[PDB]
DNA sequence: GCATGATCATGC
DNA sequence: GCATGATCATGC
């Protein structure tokens, strides 16, 4: 079930490219939603089990063995991204240490296998297909980008302007909420250097950013 | 129209 | 609350 080469897994991948999720989920004994509003990672989850991928929340590695991180990617019809992407949660407290080299973003982000699926609202969740795998690695100019959103909105988790933070600084890397809701609650920093309550911050990709790896790959 | 800020399920 | 998986939907 478990692939055991990057071969293996990009066969088992090009193997459901162009299912439906509801061939895909009846193949498994899956049972599907009516929407995504109250199962939001459930395409998600769809693919970890159709690739034989780490469940549950085992630490940052769907495949350690091959080091490689499974991401789902919403298109519509025009093949560009229909969401932003997660990457990982943003350390607001005893961040000290940690460059870009080592950091869980980079990590995350140094060997990725995009699924594009079928994103668009109006098409039945039952009846929306699962796109050809993209296997991706960052160019040199990706991390540069990506190195450079890292420390902008690292210094400022640092020193405290955890209240100047919004979803506009950075240009393909991003801070927005991650959590419960607006009233989920973390340790940060203060305006004074105080341990304080604050709102979780997650990093994600900008649209532009992955739709340069969509076309990066079609002009392929 | 769409990005920002908000929100949903789950296991421990 | 955190780490897994993300999409929703209101404000502009
Ligand atoms: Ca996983
Ligand atoms: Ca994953």
């Amino acid at each position: 079930m478990i692939p055991q080469t990057l071969e293996q897994l990009l066969s088992q991948a090009q193997s459901i490219a162009g299912l439906t999720f509801g061939e895909l989920a009846d193949e498994l004994h899956i049972p599907v939603p009516i929407d995504l509003k109250r199962d939001k990672g459930w395409v998600g989850m769809l693919l970890e089990r159709a690739l034989g991928a780490t469940a549950g929340s085992k630490a940052e590695q769907d495949f350690s063995h091959l080091g490689v991180e499974l991401k789902t990617l919403p298109i519509n019809a025009e093949g560009y991204p229909l969401e932003t992407t997660f990457v990982s949660l943003a350390p607001l407290v005893q961040n000290s240490g940690v460059k870009w080299e080592n950091s869980h973003v980079r990590h995350k982000l140094s060997c990725v296998l995009w699924m594009p699926i079928e994103g668009s609202r109006h098409i039945p969740l039952r009846e929306r297909h699962i796109g050809a795998p993209i296997f991706w690695k960052p160019t040199a100019e990706q991390e540069r980008q990506l190195k450079q959103d890292w420390e902008e909105l690292m210094d400022l988790i640092v020193l405290g302007k955890l209240d100047q933070i919004t979803a506009r600084i950075g240009e393909v890397m991003q801070l927005r909420p991650k959590g419960a809701n607006s009233r989920a609650v973390t340790k940060g920093i203060g305006k004074n250097g105080e341990i304080i309550d604050t709102l979780p911050l997650g990093f994600y990709l900008r649209k532009e950013f992955t739709a340069q790896i969509l076309n990066a790959f079609l002009e392929t």
